[PDB]
């Protein structure tokens, strides 16, 4: 029912087909109950000249939605496409893109339609503006489609980062916890919140490289697991440095003990200093 | 009873000599209600080397607080020093420098513990490292001083821009409501929410600059109540234009007319598009 949520933020509608604001979608990934739109604005037209006008200064960075900031055309269709995105790790970016035609976007053009037209079957936009210039002219190959992946990836990231760091540029290592917390979803289990409320000491914190990379590092999720499968099956407990080269091969992206050791500190509920499958791996699959 | 709220917000403490990170004040004048400290940490007594480490790549622009982050040597007495600069406008600037020795800081260093020594009669740190060096070494003048005073301002107004438009570089007219709504603290009045629910039309945004300078004009606030006296014992409601080259000459601050004609468009209950005293300056002296 992501079509009914999808109405919820969204407010530029035109003959049913609403449009989603740049913002809207922001804040439906990073909020998750927001209503104070009250706003059926769009109808006048002025769309088809508001998003081309505003996005001829889009930074092609890490700010592809940070520059906008609620003027864009985001069909619904797209919204779904960004979701999918959302969860791609760097293994199935090459095959999302080999999903589509894969023959050059001469071939790919079209699957933006065909993106569009599959929900209708089932039952102008601003990327395809970044995508194919004004009418289907840009040829987005794989990496400079793959650009477009990891920056909006890391976008959705760093705006999360601002939002419990509250615009600082550290991070509370408590602050972490609840980055945690909102991510396993086992925060009505006291003993997290009674092993950070006294394990963790209230101290130094944790830059943006160190949690956009675990915040990657999850994309990554699957093939950890199965890096751990020996292991898991085994019950033996992983060290700090175990843990580290084994999400050092498992995804790619290596990580700052000043997490890990937090997140041994909280999630190291026997006390053993060494984290069982069932200890992060048993809460990581509470959702 | 502030002093009691500086305990809440600040977690390093030294003999009772609680320490204020950077970032609990940010928090106090921020947020409101914070607790997430349990932490006694300073003991340790590696804060007469932790400031001085950190400071020496502090921002001197408006990130003087957005640069250090937690870390640093911020006093209780240091902490109402924050309070009673957060509130001056251009005006007192020179007289709160001048209610100082005012003969250079060979007259005004003694002055900084003499702001200690005031509350102890009542009943090392980050500024005075960036103030007097290392043990009361610069000649912080005026101007320099000035320069503290104004980007401190800037700064805490800043980070309350990300606040509310959520990191966006752009804040929703719709979000501009609750930041007057916060400061003029009559939000219970459902009248006003009546009123930007319906004449506020969800649509472009308000930069920093528009927004920033408004803060700005209520530093001055008072001095442009006084240029208003003769309209408001006139009663006559102000137009737009008049309150444009109001506010010119009372604050010295231009602002944009998206910004008023919103504040006229929540403001003007009484529905003749002109903001009489008791409609904008009657509400405003509600706190």
């Amino acid at each position: 029912l992501r079509k009914q949520r999808f109405m919820q933020f969204s407010s530029l509608e035109h003959e049913g087909e609403y449009y989603m604001t740049p913002r809207d979608f922001l804040f439906s990934v990073m909020f998750e109950q927001m209503e104070r739109k009250t706003s059926v604005k769009k109808l006048t037209k002025k769309d088809i000249e508001d998003t081309l006008s505003g996005i001829q200064t889009a930074g092609c960075g890490s700010t592809f939605f940070r520059d906008l900031g609620d003027k864009g055309l985001i069909s619904y269709t797209e919204y779904l496409f960004l979701l999918t995105i959302l969860t791609k790790p760097h293994s199935g970016f090459h095959v999302a893109f080999k999903m589509l035609d894969t023959d050059g976007n001469e071939m790919i053009e079209k699957r933006e339609f065909f993106k569009l037209q599959k929900i209708i079957s089932k039952q102008n936009t601003t990327l395809q503006m970044r995508f194919f210039g004004k009418r289907g002219q840009r040829k987005l190959h794989y990496k400079e489609f793959r650009r477009f992946m990891e920056n909006l990836q890391t976008e959705i990231q760093e705006m999360e980062f601002l939002q419990f760091s509250k615009g600082l540029s550290f991070m509370r290592k408590e602050d972490f916890a609840e980055w945690l917390l909102f991510f396993t979803n086992t925060e009505n289990k006291d003993i997290y919140w009674k092993n950070v409320r006294e394990k963790l000491s209230a101290g130094e914190s944790i830059s943006l490289d160190e949690f956009k990379s675990f915040c990657h590092f999850t994309t990554h999720l699957e093939d950890f697991a199965i890096a751990m499968q020996m292991f898991s099956l085994a019950h033996r407990p992983v060290r700090l440095a175990e843990f580290k080269r084994a999400v050092k091969v498992a995804t790619g992206q290596e990580l700052s003990n000043n997490i890990l050791d937090t997140v041994f500190k909280i999630f190291d509920l026997d006390g053993d200093e060494c984290l069982s499958h069932e200890e992060f791996l048993g809460v990581l699959k509470n959702r």
